[PDB]
């Protein structure tokens, strides 16, 4: 089945639908969910974007999330990708405002969540190819690993908590 996806104008107003497909080829400004999965004892679960996708292949993402779909709420589209991702569903989720980021490659309104969890969890090897247990401490040790949209969300996050 296509993926239909919200695009946005710079207020963040619906004001199109794309394929996925379409939304990619033109780099068309979008919505998307970031959550941050952490542990409640100072750890954020990371995960391997697989080598397959189009979207920065191969790097570390700090969030879960994905892009939202045509018509859809925006912590229904929250839940439905952890769920999805990571094969959790029930937990609570904290908002925490949105952001805008936008590269080469890509435009986006983030929403941001977060979410206390310690699994177990269900991952989507085609999607992700590993997760782990990091600290902020060590993800920025590493911050070239990761995709600047997830960091950009993670960072928002570590200025609220
Ligand atoms: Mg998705």
């Amino acid at each position: 089945s296509t993926e239909w996806v919200d695009i946005v104008n710079e207020e963040n107003e619906v004001i199109a639908q794309a394929s996925r497909e379409q939304m990619r080829a033109q780099c068309l400004r979008h919505r998307a969910t970031y959550i941050v999965v952490h542990d409640g004892m100072g750890k954020i679960l990371v995960q391997r974007r697989t080598e397959t996708k189009d979207f920065l292949p191969g790097m570390l993402d700090a969030t879960a999330g994905g892009v939202v779909q045509a018509d859809e709420q925006l912590l229904e589209s929250a839940r439905r990708e952890a769920e999805e991702e990571l094969g959790i569903a029930g937990v609570p989720f904290a908002e925490h405002g949105q952001f805008y980021f936008e590269d080469k490659n890509c435009r986006v309104w983030g929403a941001l969540f977060s979410c206390v969890s310690h699994g177990p969890f269900a991952l989507q090897e085609d999607e992700v190819s590993e997760v782990c247990w990091l600290t902020p401490e060590e993800i920025t040790a590493r911050c070239d690993e990761f995709t600047p949209d997830s960091l950009k969300a993670l960072a928002l996050w570590m200025k609220r908590n």
